[PDB]
């Protein structure tokens, strides 16, 4: 009663090199399903962390580097490109040769960098203005500093577009960074530093005197105000409820209730609009509705900003960009990064030229890349198989909601209805192979030259941005794909309501045609339900069928929601994590995944209990002593399998919403009372306590 | 009738990964068992070549990374050397502080180096001689520049030990490169450009003026010089034959036969002897024996040496040595090296940190580091198993004697005594860790500073030539291995008559006492019959079963070795390599270990048949529709699955008495009628010519 086929094999031996018999399962299921990966392993110089989701990557940038690498004779216009995109980016002798060059020929366009730039005032500061300066980073090359002005769908109308406005991002991972104490320190100290090398190379290259002094005088000056831009910025945790973040004013009101004294001016928020818009050459008017995302941020902005002069808010305005380029300049430019990617990553080097290269042009071309790589690596006979698990995670959903005590049955049909209008994408969009005029003219307004990797860059940056600018008046098209087939992950849209399986994570350990069921469900069907979940989650629940922000939950539904999940917020935060320097993890800011994890997880189960129900029971995998029910839950962990750079997790627990994968493992198992019945786990073990959350 | 054990379907399963059915057995049997794994991987930046070998020997730097980063409360002495020598390696920030001061504070004991010092002839030149010199590189550094004087086994007495007299090793890969253009151009340009970056980085620390035409004129001298050095060296072709390398003279017709004026002297062999030798205070006399391997090398030196300065001499002598210090200085030092070893190897990066010192230590503590590694990867059992095979695979060598119609009766029962005589090795030697004071004693001499990891270096360079300086008296130690355990690797050494297996090599895909038989003679077996063979290739067929230089061979048996030989010199002189340029493998420097590859292959064969004979046949491995014949030989061509960087094939053509992997397979197999035979292979199909090379 045994299988004995080559593709389980395969998986009996991974599962085997993977797991750790000698741990007790009931008393730590990553260790169990994942030590003697962990035994194996180091993380590589290049790497921040290192698993299984980081090794799929790596290997799916081979898949890119073949395709990528050869030109063809029969490539269409698109892979043409595409091509030559890459061999650019991988010519290091040719970006070598130019040294800083290219970036000194774009420091006038920004109004220059004042630290390596003499007389900056007689030269920039006299036109100098706010609202042309933030704006030309905007429009020009994306790069959105002190105000955040954005054209993105209307999340209270998902056919729709609507100019935003929110608190930027910042130099340093997160705002509790510029603490710049303890665990910050060393991030603090590379940062400055790595602006004070950079102004020194500009100098150096410009023939300028180099006083180190005043370099440090400027560049602690650039650090001081962005200290107190990210004290002014909102908390991850007091922008989770997108009801409340949602703001629409005109900009008649905008102009009202959030003035700027900018240079001692005031700040023309019409002006701004249109100096972004005109780009694009779309005219606004003060009475343009605009979603306003940080109130509060714009507020605390207006005392900060009067204290410093034109020359101190350029000073970290183009070091925000520069610090972005520095890495597409010669050697020189390259090296002086090292110490700062190291304090927030703990890599103590950069990944091969061809994996960064491949990388780029499958991020900057998905259809032209995602193509080339479905040809290359991915069956058309998967996508069905897919389809039809979807089909059924979708279906114990809806039978779920039944079971469900804490919903009434008015809010359970509209869940119904969300669920029901769920979009599914599996793969790749059919129109990426059998379209080449649609492919060829997504790309017609770039021209890539072979010896010019930095014009390349720069083209990239413009036409993006051009590209979303340009979307203001225009609809939302319902047939876009949030995500190229070239990517080993899942995705979730809010205002689609869509479900996103690109071709890249349809292979072991997630899925196979040829795998066992249990390892499909635990896999793929656990990240099909995560995907479901998301329209469900403390964020997705406000959204409708169409993707709109609209309450759809009676008041005792949705007090009901936020009881049953404090249960997570509690459980994750009291997750210490030892590489994180024994920090607890954000329970509110992981609560969404924690949920989409543990709901995701019990679809999955429900959905294989059907599938045995059905059809039998599986044949069981040769060197393995385990059962089927218990082979879910292996390979579901599995998936997991990883260790962080104690740099890394610093930065993770901070910024990323998903718990790091050993606690989505721990916490998720802990809820599973089907888990501790496939391992026989005792009453209070570790891994079976008696209080168990559950929202979906 | 198929076997479902955990260790069979571990092993099916990297069987069937690395394997490609789509290619034919018969058409190419390196793409048929290795295309798969060729696919998936890529060779990595730090990597000039990889494959199963190099794998495993990454993943043993893991299990030394383990061992070595971990101080222990109960660690004897030996051992906490071997974890404070890796504690200094691994602290960069400890070594980048000094710069290049180590180094600056050794170049007064070596008479400095000439281009990086000023006024060098007032300084240096006054007290300089060739002969002392050449002799502080040699006994303080062992460092061998211009003549390589050496303490080592007579050849003709392996009791004993005796002065040596050899052509010294040169600063590019082989002699081969100095003809500097095409294939060799980047080598020789990065080479100069080498000596040239450490120059102007010596002389800027020392505050001095750098004229770069200066550099580049001394530079070019010493590549000059070097180019001489390298065209008076003998071919490898023209030092495989033992006996005639093999010149026993006294220091008195040394000197008579051997004359060198350098810096007009003329040069002292006495003085220079005696200068390497008080070292160790030991006297030397004119009637002193030695064996002098370069006598035409020696004769054809005298008129390229009147034409330099001493000046020019110790440009080249200081900087052979510096060559090799730069990668344990400061990061610009280590920098200086890039351009260099990417010609020679085609990395693009140097290894982690963690792994270059794990290294290090292992190869400077071998005995400290075995024992560690031993504890933690190796179990003793295994130590019996490999016992048995080593002796099936000995018999079966004795066994074929008998059906080798190409030699005598006589030779037979003297290659007979040479088996039997084989001193065998296995995993490691006992004492290692049931011996604690013996371990200790061995490192007694050292002591190790952990924020001094160059003078940690400085001091193993003195110890290690102390230590074979003061054998010249002494007798040669039987109890020795000529390995540490902690070695993915095997070997024979000619003068003790002895095969090493290392732990290191004594697991999958080589050895498992749990996988199938036909895998473990397929693997390990072949590895045995290799160093077996080894005993009896154009080298080993020249020393008896005590390790002496003796004609054991009739003239007959002698010509007919020779004529069997020539074979698989047409053989494999015919294969043209790909990443090599198209260019031919050396059919003569890499006759031994193709010898050895063929003879071995087929002794372990006959000793798997012998095997079934007495034991029956194997359960057959799932998912592979192959019998056991066929899977030795997917095994044995596994153990090969491999590929290199264009620059290191280059670099391997000549310098590597191997054939590449892949030509190991093809040429073996090729001469092989037993694999045909398993593989049903048609008449002159790639894989099976009619004429087949036997030897062994
Ligand atoms: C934009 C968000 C997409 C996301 C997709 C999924 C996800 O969580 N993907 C990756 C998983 C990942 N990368 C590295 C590691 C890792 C490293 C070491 C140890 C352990 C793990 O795990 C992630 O962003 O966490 C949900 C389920 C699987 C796919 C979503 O829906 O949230
Ligand atoms: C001092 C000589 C020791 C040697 C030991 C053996 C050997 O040949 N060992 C290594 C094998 C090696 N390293 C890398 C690769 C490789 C990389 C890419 C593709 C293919 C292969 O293969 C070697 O030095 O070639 C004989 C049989 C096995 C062990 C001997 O007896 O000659
Ligand atoms: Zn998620
Ligand atoms: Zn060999």
């Amino acid at each position: 009663g045994i299988c004995k086929s080559s593709d389980c094999i395969k998986s009996a031996a991974r599962l085997i090199q993977n797991m750790d018999a000698t741990t007790e399962p009931c008393t730590d299921f990553f260790k169990y399903a994942c030590g003697g990966w962990l035994k194996r392993n180091v993380i590589p110089e290049t790497s921040s962390r290192y698993g299984n989701f980081d090794i799929l990557r790596d290997e799916l940038e081979v898949v890119l580097k073949d395709v990528l690498q050869e030109p063809k004779t029969e490539d269409i216009v698109a892979v043409q490109k595409a091509k030559a995109l890459y061999r650019s980016c991988i010519n290091e002798s040719a970006i070598d040769s130019r040294g800083g060059e290219p970036l000194l020929k774009l420091l006038p366009d920004i109004y220059g960098w004042p630290v390596a730039t003499e007389n900056w005032e007689q030269k920039y500061g006299a036109s100098w203005t706010a609202e042309k300066a933030i704006a030309q980073l905007n429009s020009k090359y994306g790069k959105k500093v002190l105000i955040n002005l954005f054209v993105g769908t209307d999340d209270k109308n998902s056919v729709n577009h609507v100019i935003h406005i929110d608190q930027p991002r910042l130099g340093l991972p997160s705002r509790d960074y510029y603490e710049c104490t303890g665990i910050y320190k060393e991030a603090c100290t590379a940062y400055v530093d790595f602006m004070i090398s950079v102004a020194r190379l500009i100098r150096q290259e410009e023939r300028l005197p180099i006083d180190e002094n005043q370099l440090a005088l400027e560049m602690n000056k650039v650090m001081e105000l962005e200290k107190e831009i990210a004290n002014a910025t909102a908390k991850p945790e007091d922008r989770n409820d997108p009801m409340l973040l949602y703001n629409k004013m005109t900009l008649a009101q905008i102009q009202n209730n959030f003035s700027l004294e900018i240079n001692g001016k005031p700040f023309s928020w019409l002006n701004f609009t249109n100096e972004i818009m005109s780009t694009v050459n779309i005219s606004i008017t003060n009475e343009e509705d605009v979603v306003v995302y940080a109130p509060e941020y714009l507020t605390k902005l207006k005392p900060i900003l009067t204290k410093y002069s034109a020359r101190d808010l350029q000073n970290l305005m183009s070091w925000r960009f520069i610090m972005d380029l520095v890495s597409s300049l010669s050697r020189t430019y390259k090296e002086s990064r090292n110490a700062f990617r190291k304090a927030l990553y703990g890599t103590t080097s950069e990944t091969a030229t061809w994996r960064r290269c491949a990388n780029y042009v499958n991020g900057n071309m998905e259809n032209a890349v995602g193509r080339l790589y479905v040809e290359a690596a991915f069956a058309g006979e998967s996508k069905h198989v897919v389809e039809d698990l979807i089909a059924q995670i979708r279906e114990v959903f809806i039978q779920t909601l039944d079971d469900l005590t804490w919903m009434d049955a008015e809010t359970k049909k509209r869940a119904e209805e969300k669920a029901l209008a769920i979009k599914e994408r599996i793969g790749y969009p059919d129109d990426i192979v059998s379209n080449d005029n649609k492919l060829n003219n997504e790309y017609l307004e770039l021209n890539y030259k072979e010896d010019e990797y930095f014009e390349n860059i720069i083209q990239n940056l413009k036409f993006s941005q051009s590209k979303q600018l340009k979307k203001l008046r225009e609809k939302v098209d319902k047939d876009e794909w949030i995500s190229g087939a070239a990517v080993v992950n899942a995705f979730y849209s809010s205002g689609r309501n869509q479900i996103v399986f690109p071709a890249g994570i349809l292979q072991p350990p997630f899925f196979s045609a040829q795998q066992s069921n249990s390892l499909n469900y635990g896999g793929i069907g656990m990240v099909i339900g995560h995907e479901i979940t998301h329209g469900f989650d403390d964020n997705g629940r406000n959204f409708n069928k169409d993707g709109d922000l609209v309450d759809w939950w009676t008041q005792q539904s949705a007090s009901n929601f936020k009881e049953q999940s404090q249960c997570m917020v509690y459980q994750y935060g009291n997750f210490s994590w030892d590489l994180a320097g024994g920090q607890h993890l954000n329970g509110i800011n992981t609560l969404g995944e924690n949920i989409a994890d543990n709901g995701g997880l019990g679809q999955a189960y429900r959905a294989y209990q059907n599938y045995i129900k059905k059809n039998g029971e599986e044949k069981l995998l040769p060197g393995l002593d385990l059962n089927h029910k218990q082979l879910f839950f292996l390979n579901f962990a599995q998936v997991w399998c990883g260790t962080y750079r104690p740099e890394y997790a610093v930065n993770s627990i901070k910024t990323d919403v998903h718990s790091p994968g050993n606690f989505r493992i721990i916490g998720t198992l802990q809820n599973s009372a089907e888990f501790s019945e496939a391992f026989h786990c005792r009453k209070n073990s570790y891994m079976n306590p008696e209080k168990k959350c559950r929202v979906w």
